[PDB]
């Protein structure tokens, strides 16, 4: 019988209290939705890595368990009895988790008065036992599941209770949740992991020679050569079994059976005891200078054993001579047989040298050999060259002295088979990135998966599996390709986007609606109306000013680390200097954006401006902050601090307060409302607002009367647009994404810096006191230096990224200052610099870390077709319009301004004469009234 | 110039490249590869 484990089996991984957080734990868990064995009410079940044991009964039928390949637990009303050591202490679902880790036996449990719910198991007992549990059996409907190494994302409420968990490896959505460290996923595409084709078989290819090497002749020879004339023997074409046989250089003896050698030579002699220390690289002495000198870069093994009952003589042996005088010290592996005696009375040394650097293998250890598997991802081993990949028949042309082929990275990419002598390419097994496309968990749990840079024929590391489509970006699984084209929702790549239609669809993105302009050589479209448009532009100006405490981040009130940290010195001095430069740059950015005017202009008491209503951008006196309603909305629209501060990371306040920035903004607004563009170029010259509007209409080539004749309509359009600004900002949550992105970048950088303190950087632990109170001080300094270099590197990376982000923010602030000068303090002719349309004016509003420009532009509307001519022929003279264009109803001919239909009688006062009617192409006969 | 090549790096494959022992050792160096992946993803998005 089998059942679903649902989301049961979660226990508390430690004794730590965590409050209202999400924590990631690697531990032995019961995988979600596992297949759990079911029993009704006693087989002997295995104990693989720990056990989840649940039961649903109302009669206490189950009583205990016996653990062993011994340990016994019985739950009796008197006490629960544990016996191996001894210990004594103490329908409804009862769940237990049994683990045997690090010599300790741990039991977690819970009781609930399988169900489709979540309930964590609190720890029950920990016992020092020490036995090797391999099987277990219950003692008396119970369910059994098995633990596996897994990463879980557990959520702790404010009470420290685990209320939910995510099994990261269960499915793509869970992997995305674990990647984002949240239970909620916004719509988008997320790089989650890498897929890698896993090897199927392990192949071994060693030479077929099965003869054993003549080691015994070297070692068991009755007499050994004298050290001055040491013997050298070549080992070739044999199996070297080192178990028959010890200081090894460049290799470990316990691994010597697993490697292939090429130039192996045994050098044998007999020496006098202590000079054993002189058979070594670099060593000096009589033997190491005049008899036997090893290379500085010597790899191989020196094996020496005392031969007392082999060579000792009661009279003094004279068979072993040595060179006691010489001109100059020998070169490595150089012999001189051109001399004293030891006179041994009541040590044989052999030096094995070999080359492990590629080359054909002449001597190989005993490893057996298997078949040669091709076209499949396998773990291969060619003469000691281990690896994983696909082996294919080659078109390369090797040479007899060549055994391996190498690529740019000095990586072996082609190999000659030791037996068949064929050449094989080695490619790595197929792999790539994996992206998850989600419409958002608030919408659906449905996902699509993109395997990047890989076609669908080879689509494993993610261990989950998942409406198959091929794109230049890779293989898309879980999305249906539709022939319709929509605006891009989730970008996939190469023109392919994804969207949530009930289902996930992939499509070719559209660039917009096709449009054809009715072009002809004599037709012109002229607007007859206009719309006053007010658009919003949001610009970051400054970032958070950050300061870092050197020792508090690196050491954290540890004195040995603090004393060790002064061996670098200039590092964090320059780090603090860079951060201080960034902070003063932030204050400079704010100053250059908002302090353009030196007078603080006040808005007049009476707030009549010819029908224009500025109440939503002017300061609101009732509110204590004196902010405008739109500024109020902006500032509402955008314990961790203390925790970061306790690690040396603090935030400095900006020099200008939000109130002072609001004062600057209100001064700019009052200046522009009461004096137009004059206060930017000199003394503020007052002018009625309708007259300033007429000036700005003249700026964009529209005559003044157009605004005076449409004053009420223009004011109403402006008021309506300003009122819609509030709704557009408030309804849209993504409106202020730039400033929030600045805030989130700062927060993410700080969080990364904080979480790098748990990084060990390859040391025993990430805690200094553990290293200092559990290790020799000579090695404690080494490991603490490892940690210190890691943390200093983290700080330097943080500062470098802060400098790059500060440069980007400085560019943004320079652009904002330019827009303040050119869009707020004047009227700009630069296309699209101050909003879409013909710029009229702009109003600044302060925002938490930036500025918001409200651009008021003139957009032509209600265009009409007319027939046009370059010139009008009259009295043999060509007339060209002075400040307009010639248009026609169809019968009569007028002249009009270009951006607003205002037909006028063609007179000699709105045209000018140039030449006859013989050169201009398209000239039209008509009357020019005088 | 308007954009540059969008690059992605498989941190483990570059550093270790089929060596599982190297991967286990590399898992002890923290979120280095996570930071690099985030930075490169930001660059790639900025190109588009
Ligand atoms: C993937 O394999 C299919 C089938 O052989 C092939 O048509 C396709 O071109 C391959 N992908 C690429 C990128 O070449
Ligand atoms: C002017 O446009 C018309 C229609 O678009 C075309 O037939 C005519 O050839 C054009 N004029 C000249 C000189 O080509
Ligand atoms: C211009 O458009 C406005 C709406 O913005 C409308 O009330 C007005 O009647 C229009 N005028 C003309 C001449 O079409
Ligand atoms: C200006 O607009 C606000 C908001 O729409 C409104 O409450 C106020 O009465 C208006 N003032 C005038 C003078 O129309
Ligand atoms: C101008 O004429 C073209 C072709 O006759 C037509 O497609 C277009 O809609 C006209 N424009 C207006 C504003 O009516
Ligand atoms: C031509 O313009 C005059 C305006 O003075 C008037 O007859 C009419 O608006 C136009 N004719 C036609 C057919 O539209
Ligand atoms: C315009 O007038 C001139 C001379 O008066 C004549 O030659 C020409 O043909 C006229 N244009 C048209 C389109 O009739």
């Amino acid at each position: 019988a089998y059942t679903n484990s649902f989301t049961r089996g979660v226990y508390y991984p430690d004794k730590v209290f965590r409050s209202s957080v999400l924590h990631s734990t690697q531990d032995l868990f019961l995988p979600f939705f596992s297949n759990v064995t079911w029993f009704h009410v006693n087989p002997v079940l295995p104990f693989n890595d720990g056990v989840y044991f649940a039961s649903i009964e109302k009669s206490n039928i189950i009583r205990g368990w016996i653990f062993g390949t011994s340990l016994l637990i019985v739950n009796n009303a008197t006490n629960v009895v544990i016996k191996v050591f001894e210990y004594v202490s103490q329908k409804n679902l009862r769940e237990f988790v049994f683990k045997n880790i690090d010599g300790y036996f741990k039991i977690y449990s819970k009781h609930t008065p399988l169900p489709q719910g979540f309930s964590a198991l609190e720890p029950l007992v920990d016992l020092p036992i020490g036995i090797n549990i391999t099987r277990f059996q219950t003692l008396l409907a119970y369910y059994v599941g098995y633990l596996q190494p897994r990463t879980f994302l557990l959520k702790y409420n404010e009470n420290g209770t685990i209320t939910d968990a995510v099994d990261c490896a269960l499915d793509p959505l869970s992997e995305t949740k674990c990647t984002l460290k949240s239970f909620t996923v916004e719509k988008g595409i997320y790089q989650t992991s890498n897929f890698r084709v896993q090897p199927t078989e392990s192949i071994v290819r060693f030479p077929n020679i099965t003869n054993l090497c003549p080691f015994d002749e070297v070692f068991n020879a009755t007499r050994f050569a004298s050290v001055y004339a040491w013997n050298r023997k070549r080992i070739s074409n044999c199996v070297a079994d080192y178990s028959v046989l010890f200081k090894c250089y460049g290799v470990s003896p316990t691994k010597l059976n697993d490697l292939c050698f090429t130039n192996v030579y045994a050098d044998s002699f007999v020496i006098r005891g202590d000079e054993v220390r002189q058979i070594a690289p670099g060593q000096t002495g009589n033997i190491a200078d005049y008899n036997y000198k090893l290379p500085d870069d010597f790899t191989g093994c020196v094996i020496a054993w005392n031969s007392n009952k082999l060579d000792s003589k009661v009279s003094g042996n004279y068979n072993y001579l040595y060179r006691l005088f010489r001109k100059s010290n020998l070169k490595p592996f150089e012999r001189d047989i051109s001399l004293r005696s030891y006179s041994f009375r009541p040590y044989r040394v052999v030096v094995l040298s070999f080359e492990l650097l590629h080359a054909p293998a002449t001597v190989c250890g005993p490893k057996k050999s298997t078949n040669l598997v091709k076209n499949k991802c396998v773990n291969f081993n060619f003469n000691g060259l281990k690896g994983t990949g696909v082996l294919t028949e080659s078109n390369k042309k090797f040479l007899p002295f060549q055994q391996f082929g190498r690529d740019i990275a000095d990586t072996t990419d082609a190999v000659r088979d030791p037996q068949t002598l064929e050449i094989l390419d080695i490619t790595p097994c197929s792999f790539g990135g994996v992206s998850v496309i989600t419409p958002g968990t608030n919408t659906s749990n449905q996902v699509a998966v993109l395997y990047q840079g890989v076609n669908c024929t080879e689509v494993l590391t993610p261990t989950w599996r998942v409406n198959v489509f091929q794109t230049r970006a890779g293989c898309l699984i879980g999305a249906e390709y539709v022939n319709n084209s929509y605006e891009c929702d989730i970008p996939i790549g190469a023109g392919i986007c994804a969207s949530y239609q009930q289902s996930i669809i992939a499509y070719t993105m559209s660039l917009g609606a096709e449009n054809s302009v009715a072009y002809s050589n004599n037709s012109i479209a002229i607007p007859t109306n206009f719309t006053i448009s007010v658009t919003t532009e949001i610009l970051p100006v400054s970032m958070t000013k950050t300061s870092v405490d050197c020792t508090m981040y690196i050491c954290g009130d540890s004195t040995e680390c603090s004393n060790l940290l002064l061996q670098y010195g200039s590092f964090c001095t320059q780090l603090k200097r860079a951060l201080t430069g960034i902070a003063v740059e932030q204050d400079k950015n704010t100053q250059e954006v908002f302090a353009q005017v030196k007078q603080i202009y006040k808005t007049p008491p009476i707030k009549y401006f010819g029908g224009f209503n500025f109440s939503q951008i002017l300061p609101d006196p009732s509110k204590p902050s004196k902010r405008s309603p739109i500024e109020d909305l902006l500032f509402n629209k955008v314990d961790l601090i203390c925790a970061q501060k306790f690690k040396g990371l603090t935030v400095l306040p900006p020099l200008l307060t939000d109130e002072m920035i609001a004062q600057y903004t209100s001064a700019l607004l009052a200046g522009t409302i009461t004096s137009g563009w004059t206060f930017g170029a000199g003394p503020a010259l007052q002018i009625p607002f309708p007259m300033q509007m007429a000036y700005r209409f003249n700026g964009i080539g529209v005559t003044q009367n157009v605004l005076y004749e449409n004053q009420k309509l223009i004011a109403n359009q402006f008021n309506s647009a300003i009122g819609k600004i509030q709704d557009s900002l408030s309804s849209t949550p993504s409106a202020l994404g730039k400033l929030q992105d600045v805030v989130n970048h700062n927060a993410q950088a700080l969080n990364t810096l904080v979480k790098q303190l748990s990084s060990k950087f390859g040391a025993i632990s990430s805690v200094l006191n553990d290293i200092f109170s559990r290790l020799d001080p000579p090695e404690a300094e080494v490991q603490i230096d490892r940690l210190i270099t890691g943390r200093l590197q983290s700080l330097q990376t943080y500062v470098t990224q802060q400098l790059i982000r500060a440069a980007e923010i400085r560019a943004s602030a320079n652009l904002a200052a330019t827009k303040m000068s050119e869009c707020v303090l004047g009227q700009s002719k630069r296309v699209d610099f101050c909003g879409k349309g013909y710029h009229l004016m702009s109003f600044p509003q302060s925002a938490p870390h930036g500025v918001v420009f409200l651009h008021v532009t003139y957009v032509p509307a209600q265009e009409k077709n007319f027939t046009t001519a370059p010139a009008i022929c009259h009295d043999g003279k060509a007339h060209f319009p002075r400040e307009g264009v010639f248009v026609s109803n169809g019968t009569h001919w007028f002249v009009t301004q270009r951006n607003f239909y205002e037909p006028q009688i063609i007179t000699t006062d709105n045209t000018f004469v140039s030449g006859n009617c013989d050169v201009v192409i398209g000239i039209v006969n008509n009357t020019v009234y005088d």
